[PDB]
């Protein structure tokens, strides 16, 4: 409250970490589907469905200018874009599984780096 806070808990290396957690992502042999955004043009009901598109390459260029408050929103899209790969792709597709995949993966390198 006013004049009362927690002990501080050091961020000042949030942002270079997060951008090497996103390089582990991006280099991942099953990060094809997710390395550019979905083509909205060219995917009949993507649009309409997928209220929120999220993609590698939009959390990089994010990252990259400032657009990420703290630690936790850049963890808030990158689960993003696996909460719409399962609401698209069935589960039994190699897109359903790459997005499974990547994200114990993703959940791994997170508790390891920050929890």
């Amino acid at each position: 409250s006013m004049s009362v806070k927690k002990p501080k808990r050091d961020d000042s290396k949030d942002l270079a970490l997060c951008s090497m957690i996103l390089t582990e992502m991006e280099t991942h042999e099953d990060a094809w589907p997710f390395l550019l955004p979905v083509n909205l043009k060219l995917v009949p009901g993507y649009k309409k469905v997928i209220k929120k598109p999220m993609d590698f390459s939009t959390i990089r260029e994010k990252l990259s200018s400032g657009q990420y408050p703290n630690l936790e929103t850049f963890a808030l899209d990158v689960r993003l874009v696996f909460d719409n790969c399962e609401t698209f792709n069935e589960d039994d597709s190699d897109i359903g599984r790459a997005g499974h995949n990547m994200r114990k993966y993703f959940e791994k390198k997170w508790t390891d780096t920050f929890k």
